[PDB]
């Protein structure tokens, strides 16, 4: 049996069989050209790989920073797909339990490296928008496109899913919303004869005590999902690359993601001036699209097959990891380094997170779906996108 | 098959058969006295028709403005019933699909003409209270009286409804609540070093971009309700007036509604002083009672018959039209004329709209009902009515 | 048939049969030593009864106030259990209907006497925290420990409850939340050119008009629960003490609770300084633990027996009585005496009450349970406890 993310990781794989240059005339370079054809050429997004050496040469030549920022997003779009592919090529050699533990802590690898490299460069605002923008993308854009495109193709058939597997995710997202609401309400307590230095050290001290509780709720979620109630999770039912070759490519792709994520962070303020876009719009709308490349194109294919237990397991499972594992890990790392970071996102950002959890919880509680459920979730994503397009706050 | 509003439009009809003055001694004036008896005398609210010529004569004689405002509400109470009756006397000559399109854009005719005539006379506050007061009336007063009066008469029987027909309405009302919450939160961003002229042009510019998205969500709702999923809407199953006579009375009643709606708008500030009532209380409590005259007395009769699919189709269907067709149409008309109008209702008004959608969504999600569900919705309407009675804000 | 609280009141009873000192050698003092062994020694919390005469002697000797406050909480912990035991020893002599009326108005006896004795001593803040802390304790701590400890012991069996008996409680808690939200939003209307004396008399005047509506919704709840829909409430199925002996002990225990509740109120400000704890933390966390002694240890035992209709009837039934009978009764008593008290708890307290009702309503709407539902409700209680531990607001 496979997990819900093993099924959806091989959705953009293209079978590449040259068998003319490599197979027949060669005798010695047979294994080296087989690993290279499988990993590099073996995808549907292989036209974006020349954007990786283009951004490195433009860095060491002196091209202006809006050109580097444009090419370093097209480079990370196939790299986030290969890392989310080579991990499931290790799950055949490790098993569905241990493979589900490497997938639960390294599923969102691009959203994790950006949120740390922007944290160490004192850009705490860019950390907060990109982590919020990855929760709203999975709840509204990835989930809305699945129920709308899979609801027009299957308009004459019957569409059902299991409620009990997806209700655990909305319980944890409401525990995470409480950890964002309460630092926001402390900052509106200025009537209590306390200065600005008193209210700011209270927001920082409760946000660091909340992050320990949020990590305990995610460790217990993994025991639920992998061992105690596995029976409703492996209801979905071979590796090509050898193990020690697949371990070497995974270290190689991670250093190139961590290299191109430095170009995104260092060239985001000047790319905002020359494009006349706010820094809040680029970080919350455009930048989470790079990470959700194979999850977004893997939950839609399993909606045309009317398997809506896989579309919900990818969309809701990746938003619980951002909200309760990647957000409270950033607070603990800032606790060690000594950087003032709390769970206060803002009044306009908390109100968008509140409605997005409530409208998703009412949509998915009868166990059936049609195309009108998936359109309301799309149009709520454009309302959020118009609001941060206009909000050019200097 | 009929719609849910065809069944509930003929609920206040009284059969008037004189057959002494008209039928026997006359020979020539037979058709003219038959249309006049059917339309004018053929209702249960025919004692309120002398209030229409009384308000016109008191206008041209010089009677003080609190007398004109009292009589111009009693005049519009049978006129809103005749327009909501003569349209369904055109649905027998047009069909259930085309007749459902004329009913979906002209169902709330009194709330539409008041909201435009008050807009062109620079009374933007009276527009915002009367459109909010028509959503809260349908969700709490019309829906609460149905489930309470139909839950005492049927206390020994079993009361059920179809959830899937009514869940589409609560998805759109949560999309509409997001378009009211976000202009409210921009006005609390005064910490971002922006003046009052900067925050006010941001509220106006996002409210005009939201209104295009709100109209697209209602056009797709009509395709859902009339053509794709008609099968759950015509589950409910002859015209008297000729077609070209019924078209002539519909133009005549609309001009008299548009005449008496001018008297309501022009005499609402002095009627507030002489009665010692706030302008917010008259517009949000008393004034939506005039429009919901046949919907309120048509959803209760079909609760004594234990047909709760018709009580929900009238109450929830008329609150989606106000919230997503009549509210965003007023923003587009003010965009053309050049009147500064946004979707900001206020902090006390948005908090009442938020709880009224949540408590109605939890009440109607098991598919059954009893009298205790309908009493909580009534007592939440009196809590809102006490709050705006005391709030006399100069 | 018994109620849901008759079953859970005798959960801490210990059978005490000496039969050596009393029974054999004595002939005259047989009935007096039988009532004394049944009431005093007949419990599992009988080691805390020496804390009652210790707090009285330390009062009349001159011991410092942090010592009296510590002993007067250990005294009230078995006294709240005996009063919640001797009332059900009167229900066998009165019946399940009249006995359910004495239990519905005297179930929370310790939270009622503290909220009045602190009201008459001008400590209105201590009244508002202890009444909020008894709603949050029953929804999160009592209900979360039941579903977690009864979900590990019954992990191989099937856990179900009846939704329709518990959905009435969440309808009334949302009617009560609206009565707390609207006085909070009037205090943020400072832009309307009104002074501080105008906004404060508007909060007081609507809070006294809301309390009449909240009491009418609870009287109708008792008619629902006891007479009209009793059939779903007595689905659960002998007294030892004579009636006129049990009436005499009930008057005696009430005067000692009302005596030790004076020591808690008079020694709470100096016990806050010498312990370096805020007055908000003691009143909202530590002090409601004293009242929920037999309800908390009576809903867990019936979760090991897989009878989750009794665990929900005790937890949710005691939070509706606090929120809609004990909170609006305190406003009416302050209306008579002339003490300025409204339903404004505060911005940080209203946001905790809002999320606690929503996360409890989504958890209990499929009719089944497991251990992961009960852990999220526990960890939401610690997030609230960390927030008021740090909030030391002078």
């Amino acid at each position: 049996g496979r997990t819900a993310h093993n099924m959806s990781s091989s959705s953009l794989r293209k079978k590449s069989d040259l068998r003319v240059i490599q197979k027949v005339p060669y005798k010695g370079l047979k294994d080296f050209l087989s690993n290279l054809q499988e990993v590099i050429l073996g995808t549907k997004l292989a036209i974006l790989f020349p954007a990786i050496p283009a951004a490195i040469i433009c860095t060491y030549c002196g091209v202006s920073q809006p050109w580097i920022f444009g090419l370093s997003l097209l480079g990370l779009t196939p790299l986030a797909e290969r890392v989310s592919f080579l991990t499931e090529q290790l799950a055949f050699y490790t098993g569905p339990t241990l493979g589900g533990l490497l997938n639960a802590t390294c599923g969102n690898a691009t959203e994790l490296i950006i949120a740390i490299l922007a944290l160490t460069n004192n850009k705490v605002a860019v950390v907060k928008y990109s982590l919020l923008g990855s929760i709203l993308s999975n709840l509204l854009l990835v989930l809305g496109t699945s129920l709308f495109c899979g609801g027009i193709a299957n308009i004459r058939r019957e569409q059902r899913f299991d409620r009990k597997q997806a209700d655990v995710n909305f319980f944890l997202l409401l525990l995470g919303f409480l950890c964002h609401l309460l630092p926001l309400l402390v900052g509106y307590l200025k009537n209590g004869e306390a200065s600005a230095a008193v209210l700011s050290d209270m927001q920082l001290s409760i946000s660091r005590g909340f992050s320990i509780v949020m990590l305990i709720s995610y460790i217990a979620y993994l025991v639920f999902q992998l061992w105690t109630h596995r029976q409703l999770f492996d209801a979905q039912e071979t590796a090509v690359i050898s193990f020690w070759s697949g371990f070497a490519w995974l270290v190689g792709m991670t250093l190139v993601i961590a290299l191109l994520s430095e170009y995104v962070v260092a060239t985001i303020e000047e790319a905002s001036d020359k494009w006349n876009l706010s820094v809040s719009f680029i970080s919350i709308i455009l930048l989470p699209i790079v990470g959700n490349a194979a999850e977004h194109a893997g939950a839609v294919i399993f909606a045309f097959k009317n398997k809506l237990d896989i579309s919900l397991g990818v969309a809701l499972g990746s938003a619980t990891q951002i909200g309760l594992f990647v957000v409270p890990l950033t607070i603990i790392v800032a606790w060690i380094l000594g950087i003032n970071m709390d769970l206060n996102f803002g009044p306009l950002e908390t109100g968008c997170l509140a409605v997005s959890i409530i409208i998703t919880a009412f949509t998915l509680q009868d166990g059936s779906s049609h195309y009108m459920k998936g359109l309301v979730l799309l149009l709520c994503y454009f309302i959020i996108a118009i609001c941060f397009f206009v909000d050019k706050l200097p």
